[PDB]
């Protein structure tokens, strides 16, 4: 309810200043040396290192990467207010005009250009991020079939998920259009299947171990998540997705979603979270690769912790699915 | 081993089989629909009891695909007829041959609009509702449907029913999967699809009974689901089984989760839900099922679909295996 920011639908006129500030902290990100935690490639890397896919983790670590990282833009912007504005894409099934313009195109020439410089810029840092890794950490590099950086590259190199200049998405400013498929996953209709369960694993995905590991899915991750990753292409199809600036749009109104949900919730008097004995398993789970808008290795560590909005003090203008 | 062979529809062997269909599908449209073998009458078995979203979805399809193989084999007179298999990771687009006669729901043999379809199937479906068991009428009751006009208002205003001209939204010229089905019946979507080492996580989620909707597996999520919106038309909603491609589509779905029960049993693994969720699985009323001779089926519970059994079929291997 009452928060000190606020994410706009970004097709709000109030939203424009919001991505030109969106602009000025990728240009300084992209400009950081690879050895800061807020350099762009290194943002990202938390994704493809910690981000939970097909598993009732889901919402809740991408409401903590989005809450930490809507903090350096904020910091590296110089903006006190920014926030992420959100991609409505029920409301604009198709990517955002103004997500063409300047450095909120990844095909921008401020980008990193090829697969060869990338790992020429960011093998160094990674392998220095590795061997500071504590045994924790290597753990869930373990779960996630990482015994060494190399095998993060491998699957960087292998998948591919690195994209060069003319390929950082397939859809264009000419063609932005989502496909017939995509449309149908973001419809009024699937949002409104995606907000029915009563209960947080049919919402949010499947319950696993670890948040490494896949599960089945919840129609919001399974249609309209997965479906626009794969629409836009290049990057936004595989685990460095966040290199493409409107990763942050399209998880902003994914988090609206489930704030939508929560209310709903609450307005039933039903529960927000998984219940009983899988509350302490879902809320202990770590998650320990954040990283603050100093740069520094963030202490709130587990799941629990982002289950709510809380200090990221952030509220929603309202967009599709908000009357449900 | 098996006596009968579910071959994929680009087989040269499968072409007398689309015509046995073609000849069932004339003869099913011409049956009076008090016959539990009436094309639609067949399709609203669909619409009463199949799961979508839950662990029942591969196991409620084998048994309404089986039943409706023998239904096709005694009324077309081809006494090896088996459904070829539409092998989308091959043919990522409506097989051509899908376009011919009646396999095309647009052919003037169906039924044209909403307004005949109600004329025709009102009268036999409330006496069917009429003739419903207490247990018949709690499966209806978990759905949602206090009244046979409670399945008339979801198959008028969804809308499930889709006049001549649009049963199908992908055409002859354009027949073709857009990117997003085209990744979803993609041979590295299969293979996620056929990774999981757990009969739920591969064949979607718990739920307590078959009507309800929980997590979806990859098979049905993507694969399954997207093929069937791509389609567009009957195939979008409820009355889907009115598209003769529903069922080449279901003998390529039962294909699949052939190939995943011979991966499992090849590692040494559970084919089947384990410990108290097996009773739960294998108990769960299929009570709609209708046989060749048009009378209801005796097999009622989930767990006799769980294996291809005495329907004695087995595949051509296709993408997957
Ligand atoms: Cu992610
Ligand atoms: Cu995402
Ligand atoms: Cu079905
Ligand atoms: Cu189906």
């Amino acid at each position: 309810q009452s928060a000190k920011y606020h994410r706009l639908n970004l097709q709000n006129p109030a939203a424009a200043p919001f991505l030109e500030s969106y602009k000025k902290a990728i240009t300084v990100m992209l400009q950081l040396p690879p050895s800061d935690a807020r350099n762009w490639y290194r943002n990202a890397f938390i994704h493809t290192l910690d981000c939970p896919h097909g598993n009732w983790w889901f919402v809740v670590w991408h409401r903590g990467y989005t809450g930490w990282f809507e903090r350096t833009v904020r910091e590296l912007s110089g903006d006190p207010n920014f926030a992420f504005p959100y991609w409505d894409w029920t409301a604009l099934p198709q990517v955002p005009d103004s997500f063409f313009n300047g450095v909120l195109d990844p095909n921008n020439p401020a980008f990193i250009a090829s697969y060869n410089e990338f790992y020429s810029q960011l093998s160094n840092p990674m392998s220095a991020l590795w061997n500071s890794f504590s045994t924790a950490q290597l753990q869930q590099m373990r779960n996630r079939g990482f015994q060494s950086v190399n095998d993060v590259w491998q699957a960087v190199r292998d998948s591919p998920m690195f994209f060069p200049r003319g390929r950082a998405r397939t859809l264009t400013r000419q063609n932005p259009g989502f496909d017939a498929t995509t449309r149908r996953a973001v419809s009024i209709g699937t949002i409104r299947n995606a907000l029915a369960p009563t209960d947080f694993i049919t919402f949010g995905s499947g319950k696993t171990a670890n948040h490494s590991e896949s599960a089945t899915q919840g129609i919001l991750e399974s249609q309209p998540h997965n479906n626009v990753h794969n629409n836009i292409g290049g990057f936004m199809q595989d685990l460095l997705s966040p290199t493409d600036p409107v990763f942050f749009a399209h998880h902003s109104n994914i988090d609206r979603l489930w704030d939508v949900w929560t209310r709903k919730q609450q307005r039933l008097g039903l529960p927000t979270l998984p219940t009983g004995a899988n509350l302490p398993l879902w809320a202990n789970e770590p998650f320990l690769f954040f990283i603050g808008p100093d740069g520094k290795p963030v202490a709130k560590n587990k799941a629990g912790d982002y289950a709510t909005i809380g200090d990221f003090d952030y509220n929603y203008e309202p967009g599709s699915g908000e009357a449900v």
